[PDB]
């Protein structure tokens, strides 16, 4: 019976009307208690992004202020996140470390730097947009069960803290005041739609970026949709990341049941 | 009269034996005291990469290491020198340090690596590769100017020490100890096949890690081959750098004769 409301907007890339309509009707049947607002930023479109800069930052410091909401869900994380988060952390009110906010992708941007001021509390987590996959509703269940308070839907690794990751997110992130003091953390990493060229690419500027930082080490999640006309890479994706961990002195502590899929676990940061 | 001898070898992607041909050729019919030696390894094939990690680092160190060369011309430019960069470092020898390094794109890994190292010098220029381009022989014959003597390839704003850097090898480089230190220095940047939100997401990237390098100021060269498909972004290229230097404080300097392209101009590191 203890009711619960969640505002979502969208910090990057925009939803569809009819799509929310789907999240709400779940939300609705399955989780009766808790309560959805989708602002109506959410469904704003200049192409790429949802609204300006000016727009997306409006609309989150709106849902992030106001006390009203338990939680911000990021409705989809396209890249552009990083156009709002630097601004964002300047006109956070007492509010907004009230909540909770949860999303992956690029708003693992968000993640970040609310995380790396302490901020309310990170997660990593499915998004409304997985609706739009085969099997979504299991995916958006599981965050609106983690919200209505269940616990089953946490990475099982879970219980040294943790932060869970989109490769390029981070490899952005590294080397900027966004990204939080990781020593002592396991690094969880996920990517989608890139070459292996690309994945390599991006474990050794990651890898390199974070030898210095004392991290507990790096744990692989799913590396998915890599397109299928290269030449072949000469080696694995593991491969690769236990390459480049070893080359920077990072223990490779093993995989992560994270990626761009249903199956996405739930990874509170810290 | 004086003959000069300049190595190829393919530090990450292969390279054709007729276009090697076609190179030479060139040289013969309008450079007649250079001499052109592709290593070997020029042609090797292990898929993605001009054979193994190791087949391609012995090249490069038996390229740099002989006396007989003056200079290193890197055949093409594609992902894989950060495989060989770091390690060729303890392997070099005094004959290495009396030679200059040729190239762009991906080869600026070793570009970077051996400026930061103070090894020889370090040259942005054509490379073998660029006489598959239509007009090919105009950026190919560039090069082979400037080792015979001639300086009219010179990028027109040189005369502060510069850089080139591709965007994206930048943007891998930061964090890492392969970039040299770029206080006071110009950089200048290209790049090739990506889509505009990449670019954005490079160049917060790459202004961010700088900001509090001292550099003189950005430059920007021409960004090309933007997937056409694309919803819009919402600002040009230009626009980006603009708006991403203001955020960092870095001066926006103007433009630069550099690209993915036959009027690719030359750019001697420092």
């Amino acid at each position: 019976g203890m009711t619960r409301r969640i505002a979502i907007c969208a910090p990057s890339t925009p939803f569809t009307r009819e799509d929310s309509a789907r999240v709400i009707a779940l939300a609705a049947a399955e989780f009766p208690d808790l309560s959805l607002s989708f602002h109506e930023q959410c469904f704003a479109s200049e192409g790429h992004f949802a609204g300006s800069d000016a727009l997306r930052l409006s609309a989150f410091l709106e849902c992030a202020n106001d006390d009203a909401f338990e939680a911000v869900w990021f409705v989809r994380g396209g890249y552009g996140a990083n156009r709002i988060a630097e601004d964002a952390l300047a006109r956070l009110g007492r509010a907004a470390s009230a909540k909770q906010y949860l999303g992956y992708s690029d708003a693992g941007t968000l993640l970040a730097a609310l995380y790396a001021h302490r901020i309310g509390r990170s997660v990593h987590a499915p998004m409304p947009v997985d609706i739009r996959r085969p099997e979504g509703e299991s995916a958006v269940r599981r965050t609106l069960g983690w919200l209505a308070g269940a616990r089953e839907g946490l990475e099982p690794t879970l219980g040294a803290p943790a932060v869970a990751f989109n490769l390029m997110t981070l490899a952005m992130l590294c080397g900027t005041r966004l990204l939080p003091d990781l020593s002592g953390h396991v690094v969880m990493i996920e990517e989608v739609a890139e070459h292996h060229y690309a994945v390599d690419r991006l474990l050794f500027h990651v890898t390199s970026c974070l030898a210095d930082a004392g991290i507990a080490g790096l744990r692989l999640g799913r590396v998915s949709d890599v397109p299928e006309n290269d030449r072949p890479f000469g080696c694995s994706v593991e491969e690769m990341a236990r390459h480049w961990c070893h080359r920077a002195g990072i223990a490779f502590l093993g995989t992560a049941d994270i990626g761009h899929d249903v199956d996405n676990r739930i990874v509170p940061f810290g």
